[PDB]
């Protein structure tokens, strides 16, 4: 097989890069081996396609605005079993595959958690051998490049596709238009919706490999293109041909918000066209099947559609044209199968982040989408007023249209309506959703709310990652745990094996070791080989609380200049994240951030004792990198505003112990691990709704606290911004007036309880035995588990 | 050529049935249950490329070795048309491809159908850079091809109620198989900016960067172990607020990229073709420069780089004026980067370049305003002041008293709005130039640049025009092809002169009713595509009378519209009287902005709906406007062709190449004594072509006079009642009014005459129906025009390039 796979190689070089080796460069090599490895997955792309059409199994369709895929080689070699022979082949090659890997653009196609979800998703249905496509868009840009300068975020365009993606296939063959804007007849043959702009999507498909079996499933990502029939409605010609980009422009970038909702109308088209496009080849899909006692009667049967957040919530009126306006079905029989087809899944509470569409532009754009909302509303109103004729204000709550003013249409009730389950993305969170923000929707429907706790996928969150690690466990255990990662719990037996606990620690340190000659590459700073890496990477989000963690950093930073010669527990403080473009506090967070670690660096009193690293270009590919060097993972949101988190899941898989709140699944971390086993601190839900009732007052703290009060004094008076003192003033009123996530309030706990971390840090048996704890209760997390329970409960299919 | 019999043979033809279905298999990603027609083309694109790899790395590994002085031909237009056939042609590949393919199943007819045109150019001057591209290749010159990588090529024409539309070319829809991407050797190119005048010099700073990326074909030689290079440049933005919007902006540097300016024979100074122009001339410098001091040439003392052998090493055509800013922009790498002195640079400059100049027609000229070279290029605004200051002192120096030839020959027309005149400056800057034709290249040297070549007098030269006698005779008529190989061997393809000895079958009534048979067999099949895409019976007897080429007021489709309506009145007048049968084919693209182009088409479409509709006509004429004119149509329509036309006002055509395309595939010509049509006169004997008309002498004594086109009106009773019936509204019922510019044009503001040509003319066409009517004598004639078209090859054309111009040898 190595003899082979270098043949395979050379033939690609030759035939497919057009090189002789004399002239060859090491991108040219990354794409002789991508295809090399493309090559030995496609007999089982197409035999799968063949079996899903053979045997009819029901289909289940992941919608999403995104698709955080991270790199592809690895993880395709890892799945398809063969890493150590193309290792090997490289190498007897003259190369060095971690270099080749290297070159590989991420497919940075989403924001952080919804997106990376839905790629551990398509990894997990693959392995489990369901018939599931993620449809998503292609975008030419994903979420932009992030560079530091002068210590403030500036963002690149992300050119992934800039040298071709060895991992896709345009199939225009299968291209569809979408319509937009025009109006509505409502005539003797039905309802039309006609003098509409066409926009054509051109699906291009990604294979998706399950981990060492039979099943390649497609991730089927759709790009815009101009129509080229001249329209009888048809200037100058070379203007005409450049406007073709209006239409191109609907795929062309990732909007880079995270947990936050922007009504542009652009962002509107693209959430139009996924769906419109989607909805046509899976109806397409579905006719040609042996199933397409009128043609649709099967169709919930043989197709789930899972909504990812409320971004392709306009899947729910489109099905419902295509249906009643194209199909020509009833209202009533439509209705019932749209809802039979479609499950929401909700992943925020925060008010910022709900989608809430002026009714002014859905009606311009989707003028018949607007009339069918209303109709679905009207129905879904009548209802309610059958069920409580004096509930007036009932009325209000549960409308799908916000009449305030600018009236808005709220697509969270549209998703609730529409769909036959609804779910949140951790127990708590879950909660939340059903008794609280949507307690009038789930009275009437109690069934229809459910709880899916999210989970990670242990290929690339572990297998590849953290070799190691997977390597060490699997030498004790076996393999299996890969397919079924509850397995961990056997790792249980290995409390008290000190040998195995030094092996773990070895692990640990390589992993560190190699992560540490990546920051000195790239960052020039010295780092402690014996420092505790203390880690907070994630998007940049006051609710999240990277500011906490500085007010932290800079309290170490006071205590070691205060005392020289008291014992301080080394650490290197590593934050990381991008933050969205407009979002203003998060970038004066960031110039905080860099702007501590300018002065803790430099300081010669402080030396090894404190390094702070702000991590660049925090993405899928660098996540896999740091996360394996982790000591200490941060996972420190205000208590209520984590939905679940996936990161938190990411470290404890990867030996990392948590310190954190009881938030999103952090609460059953603690629950699976056991709660002396995690570093939990600070308010808990009904203690910052305590505080919401008598009302928070910053300056309390600030007064109470002598070590808070240096801190904020520094920032607010230019100790770290000396060239501008009043600097970070946006960030001081912020804190003191204005902070929704209470960091003060949280302050004093999260000291005390990093004081316990370091004391422990000092004991090595008694920390790498907590880890070992964490490991062995994982398993839970496993995005298999996650998938397992979605086809049981949600879709009605069984892993195959 | 790859043989189909034996062991060998077989396992030839097994071996392109396995890399087929190999391609499908793991390229297309398609089980054969669901393959698509086109997905079947593409693996065989790609089997077919696969075969052309080797001889692709070799030969840059030979010239790499052998250092042979390169050539580089440098155009904004590449009008390439289909590449499946051509290659596998060109690789010897065709019949052993044809019998795999049989094999599996599949019509190859339908896979080569599937193609899309690289239609990167508008007409002739496009379509000669690529036969150039296939002889290069065919004489093993070590021969590259630079240009743009256009989104869309010349938009795809439909008629639309009589009307030219045009809709986007989207050419790359579903993908190119023939190109590679070089992401390696991308190459920054500056706009905008300013100059500063420094210690250190000259810099051109504050510049917007573009870069362009580099797609290379593959240039297969006909039956040789070589394969060239054609590079096409994309235009990309650099990688470095609503966030959003600047991503988006991205689009504008693209935009160079884009789209072919869709004009022939005309200068429209938009900012974007001058950007377009800039583009592919500093990327195209700085990777001939590169590989260069890559070469076993290059070396560096002191200095830096010597580039004193960079002409002896290299040899840049410019194709017309286009590419004219690679004077100052050599200079500029020269002198503001390498550091040379302007003496030197100037001197290697001269001798790297030569111009080939395609037209004398004015508002063809390029002439950039200054202000808007001043904003996009002001250090090459600075460069070329500079040059035309040592020119003009140099013609003060010989000619001290002749102020109005300074003004003449300034490379700035210094008149109300300042402009460069283009020609000038590639004139100054080259060691050649060339027109393309005889005729053509004397009005060049001595009338139109008459002070520059009385000062340089070995400058100036001529190279007749050519075309590729392996897609303009082995691929689009293979009958024809086959007939002359088997009546006089297969050595005439890599010779074309050796068409001579078919003299031999003079007389020879079996060889004359086989030449019938082959032109028979291409009007058949072309009539059945005119039967499906147009409502028009064909009467299969009828002679093919055929004008394709762009729509111009030059080109006079007009005329030919003229003698159209004039035999429609004939026939009307004497319905009984004999008629020699018809059938009337006029098609090309007008230019979108183009107004008098596009009201020719429309009187042709109209003037079509009235005789092919008239009972009392039937059989005897119909009249087809040929929609979306191009190079893959042009491969079907030309074998089926009886009667050429090539009917330009004397002067007006520079050359012309469909002219040669029919006499090589046997048809007669009708035409004037211009561009080559003189030279093809010369060829085969003024008395076997269909000669009329004013000669360009008679043209200019008409100037002279002063042309008055109502004299001829009221002279020519059936001119009057042609043109009666267009402007009263004959042709047009429901909108009498309709061709009332095309009347004033042709009476007030003709300066191509046509009305002075049109008695010449229909006398002229008698005779054609005269001889058509006599198969025998018909059927001579066209021997003797196919027996003498080998002057025509552009074998000839580049050896001739070769040996005068760019000074290297045919291996
Ligand atoms: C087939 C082909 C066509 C165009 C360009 C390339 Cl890069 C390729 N591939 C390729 O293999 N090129 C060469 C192979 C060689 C093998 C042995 C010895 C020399 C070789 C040179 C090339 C080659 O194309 N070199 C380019 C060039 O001549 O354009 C060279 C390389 C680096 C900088 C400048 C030019
Ligand atoms: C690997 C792959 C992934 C996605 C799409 C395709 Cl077209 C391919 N290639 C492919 O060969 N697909 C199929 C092969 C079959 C072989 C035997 C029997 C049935 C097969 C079906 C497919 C297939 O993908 N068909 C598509 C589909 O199921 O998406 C089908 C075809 C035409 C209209 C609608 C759907
Ligand atoms: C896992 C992941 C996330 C989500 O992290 P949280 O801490 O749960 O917000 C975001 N970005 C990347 C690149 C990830 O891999
Ligand atoms: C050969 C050719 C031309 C040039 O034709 P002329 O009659 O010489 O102007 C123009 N267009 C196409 C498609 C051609 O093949
Ligand atoms: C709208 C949005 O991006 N929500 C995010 O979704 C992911 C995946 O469910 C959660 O882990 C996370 O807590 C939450 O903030
Ligand atoms: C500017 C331009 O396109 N000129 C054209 O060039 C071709 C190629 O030489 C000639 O055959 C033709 O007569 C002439 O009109
Ligand atoms: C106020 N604000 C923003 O303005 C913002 C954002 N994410 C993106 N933007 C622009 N978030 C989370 C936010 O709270
Ligand atoms: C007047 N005119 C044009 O306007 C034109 C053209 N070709 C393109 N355009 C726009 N030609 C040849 C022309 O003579």
């Amino acid at each position: 097989n190595v003899a082979e796979l270098k043949k395979s190689f050379n033939r690609h070089l030759h035939f497919t890069l057009v090189k002789d080796r004399n002239v060859a460069t090491t991108r040219d090599y990354y794409f002789a081996l991508a295809h090399t490895v493309r090559d030995h997955l496609v007999g089982r792309w197409i035999r799968t396609q063949q079996h899903y059409y053979d045997k009819c199994p029901k289909r289940v369709y992941y919608l999403s605005l995104e698709f955080y895929m991270g790199r592809t080689l690895q993880n395709t070699m890892i799945n398809l079993g063969l890493q150590n022979a193309c290792d090997e082949a490289i190498y007897q090659l003259g190369l060095d595959i971690e270099e080749l890997e290297e070159i590989e653009e991420d497919a940075g196609l989403g924001n952080g958690g919804l997106g990376r979800l839905a790629a551990c998703f398509l990894d997990s249905m693959a392995t489990l051998g369901l018939a599931a496509y993620g449809y998503g868009i292609r975008y030419e840009y994903g979420i932009f490049n992030q560079k530091i300068r002068d210590g403030w975020q500036v963002e690149e365009a992300d050119d992934w596709l800039r040298y071709g993606n060895p991992w896709e296939k345009s199939r225009p063959e299968f291209m569809l238009p979408v319509h937009f804007y025009g109006k509505v007849e409502h005539t003797n043959t039905g309802t039309k919706w006609i003098d509409t702009q066409v926009v054509l999507a051109l699906p291009y498909d990604t294979p998706v490999p399950g981990y060492m079996n039979n099943t390649v499933n497609t991730m089927r990502l759709w790009s815009a293109r101009a129509p080229n029939d001249f329209n009888l409605r048809d200037g100058d010609y070379i203007q005409a041909v450049l406007d073709r980009n209006l239409a191109e422009n609907i795929s062309r970038v990732l909007y880079p918000n995270d947990n936050f909702f922007e009504g542009k109308e652009l962002r509107l088209k693209q959430e139009y066209f996924v769906v419109a496009a989607t909805l046509q080849d899976i109806i397409r899909r579905f006719k040609a099947s042996k199933f397409g006692g009128t043609v649709f009667d099967a169709f919930p049967d043989q197709v789930a559609i899972q909504l990812n957040d409320t971004h392709p919530a306009l899947a729910i009126p489109e099905l419902m044209r295509i249906f009643v306006d194209i199909e020509k079905l009833p209202w009533s029989k439509a209705w019932e199968l749209t809802q039979k087809t479609f499950a929401y899944t909700n992943h925020t509470v925060l008010p910022e982040a709900l989608e809430r569409w002026p009714v002014d532009l859905v009606e311009k754009l989707l003028p018949r989408h607007l009339e069918i909302i209303y109709e679905i509303n009207q129905k879904h109103l009548d209802r309610i007023v059958a069920l409580f004729p004096k509930d007036v204000d009932r009325l209000r709550r549960m409308s799908l249209i916000e009449e305030e003013g600018s009236k808005r249409i709220n697509m969270a009730h549209l998703c609730i309506v529409g769909s036959h389950a609804v779910n949140g993305v951790a127990k708590i969170h879950s909660d939340i959703v059903k008794t609280k923000v949507f307690k009038d929707f789930s009275e009437l429907e109690p069934d229809k709310f459910q709880n899916k706790t999210n989970g990670i996928t242990p290929r690339r969150w572990l297998l590849l990652c953290n070799p190691g690690l997977a390597e060490l466990i699997a030498e004790k255990i076996g393999e299996d745990y890969v397919k079924d990662l509850s397995q961990l719990t056997k790792l249980h037996s290995f409390l008290g094996d000190d040998v195995f606990l030094r092996e773990l620690a070895k692990v640990k340190q390589e992993n560190k070791l190699k992560f540490s000659q990546f920051l000195e590459t790239e960052y020039k700073v010295k780092i402690n080989p014996s420092s505790m890496f203390d880690v907070q990477v994630k998007r940049i989000h006051e609710y999240k609380r990277q500011l906490l963690n500085c007010l932290h950093v800079i309290t170490m930073y006071n205590r070691i200049k205060k005392d020289p010669k008291k014992l301080f527990v080394p650490r290197t403080v590593i934050i990381g994240g991008k933050a969205a473009p407009g979002y203003h506090m998060a970038k004066m967070i960031i110039k905080l951030i860099t702007s501590v670690a300018d002065v803790v660096n430099n300081d010669p009193m402080v030396g090894s004792k404190l390094k702070v690293i702000f991590l660049e270009n925090y993405r899928v590919s660098l996540a896999e990198k740091v996360i394996p060097a982790t000591d200490l993972s941060e996972q420190i949101s205000t208590a209520g505003t984590e939905a679940s988190g996936t990161g938190n899941m990411k470290f404890m898989l990867n030996g990392a112990l948590t310190i954190g709140t009881m938030d999103g699944a952090n609460v059953e971390m603690a629950e699976e691990a056991g709660e002396e086993n995690l570093f939990i601190f600070g308010m808990r839900i009904d203690d910052v709704a305590a505080l919401d009732k008598k009302g928070y007052e910053a300056k309390e703290y600030y007064e109470a606290l002598p070590e808070l009060k240096l801190v904020i004094d520094q920032i607010d008076n230019g100790f770290f911004s000396p060239k501008q003192p009043d600097l970070f003033k946006d960030i001081i009123n912020m804190l003191f007036y204005h902070d929704r996530f209470k960091v003060f309030a949280d302050y004093e706990a999260y000291v005390k309880c990093q004081d316990k971390v370091s004391q422990l840090y000092m004991n090595p048996k008694a920390w790498n035995t907590m880890v070992l704890k964490n490991i062995a209760a994982s398993g839970k997390f496993s995005s298999d588990r996650t998938i397992k329970e979605y086809a049981q409960n949600i879709w009605n299919v069984e892993p195959s």
